[PDB]
């Protein structure tokens, strides 16, 4: 009766060569792959914007 | 046999709005002014170079 296939669901390395299915709660979890150490910003507008 | 004037050496900051003559010194004692979190190096040239 028109029988219907299933594939599973990728998994994505984060951190620590762990696996998960979420980034979410990996990233949560485990972390980020590569360090970079800060995020300098730039911030173009007005003073309220700034705020 | 004339006159010689004496001039008082400058005196650059440093962090925490200290002074002082010798910016070995300065730098050794107190720092830098600003914080870059970090240097991220990128290397042009051949193997040994890079080791």
């Amino acid at each position: 009766m028109k029988e219907l296939i299933y594939i599973e669901e990728p998994s994505i390395l984060f951190a620590h060569g762990q696996k998960c299915t979420d980034p979410r709660d990996g990233l949560a979890l485990f972390g980020p792959l590569n360090q970079i150490y800060g995020i300098k910003s730039g911030v173009v507008g007005t003073q309220k914007g700034l705020q």
